[PDB]
């Protein structure tokens, strides 16, 4: 896995943040890859390698393949550079604005699939969303970048850190409870994204303002141009009780059927 630091050139930051950022490059000249670089001091070495290894143990088709990683100040983790970007920025593209709800539900189906193997192996995500969900260039997604646990839930940190209102859970919110149920109910909100071609979840609302009626049982209305099947299958996702939410099996088995449909 382990890589001289000289087989790779940096060209094109793509993302920057608290841990580091991420830059478009190339691997032996010819090999187009995307390079996470952690930030001395920002957390351990140690910590940071933990999600390389946890790549290798989790290889699937619908998750983000590791490719190489160097080990020495600055550590670097190496994948292969997906075309289009991220899902929620790829629908807004001319291309992705002219997509067919078919082609729609079967990128949809893919994610399900991704995430059935991770209920399998018994891990969470903790931030689904289409802003972390890959497109490569014959539009197959990739499930990306887990949150967290540190930074997400509650412990000793986070008592101020917070999460992603609009796509968390309600246990989740009010609990910091977070299963492969949260990462369900935040499937349904993954897939009104979709749908819309990226258009933000509860238009019209601040996050404060989702707190306050997700209490009375309010839920998203169905979008112009969904379907009402697809549409009950969402708020199988936003049913109140978790233990209630469908598996991933299910809904990628239900997917891949309005597809072939
Ligand atoms: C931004 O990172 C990328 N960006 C593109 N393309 C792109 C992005 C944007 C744009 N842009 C921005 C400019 N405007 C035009 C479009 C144009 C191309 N391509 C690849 C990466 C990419 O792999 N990133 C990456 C992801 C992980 C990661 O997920 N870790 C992880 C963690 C936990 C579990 C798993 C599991 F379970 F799934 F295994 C994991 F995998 C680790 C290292 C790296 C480098």
């Amino acid at each position: 896995w382990e890589v001289p630091r000289e087989t790779l050139k940096l060209v094109e930051r793509l993302g920057a943040g608290q841990f580091g950022e991420v830059w478009m490059g190339y691997y032996n000249g010819h090999t187009k890859v995307a390079v996470k670089s952690l930030k001395q001091g920002s957390m351990s070495p140690d910590a940071f390698l933990a999600e390389a290894n946890l790549m290798k143990q989790l290889q699937h088709q619908r998750l983000v393949r590791l490719y190489a990683v160097v080990t020495q100040e600055p550590i670097y983790i190496i994948t292969e550079y997906m075309e289009n970007g991220s899902l929620v920025d790829f629908l807004k593209t001319p291309s992705g604005i002219k997509l067919t709800i078919n082609k729609l539900l079967d990128m949809a189906a893919q994610i399900a699939e991704g995430m059935a193997f991770i209920e399998e192996r018994n891990y969470i995500h903790r931030d689904l969303r289409a802003a972390n969900i890959l497109v490569s260039d014959t539009l197959s997604c990739k499930i990306a970048d887990f949150g967290l646990a540190r930074l997400i839930e509650d412990n000793e940190y986070t008592a101020g850190a917070k999460f992603p209102i609009k796509w968390t859970a309600p246990e989740a919110i009010n609990y910091g409870t977070f299963t492969i149920k949260s990462d369900v109910w935040s499937f349904g909100i993954l897939l009104t994204e979709i749908v819309t071609h990226g258009r933000i979840p509860y238009p019209g609302m601040t996050n404060p303002e989702v707190i306050q009626n997700l209490e009375r049982g309010y839920r998203m209305v169905r979008p112009d141009n969904c379907p009402e099947e697809l549409y009950q299958l969402m708020r199988l996702c936003w049913k109140e009780r978790p233990e209630d939410r469908p598996t991933f099996d299910y809904l990628r088995s239900v997917l891949e059927d309005f597809f072939t449909a």
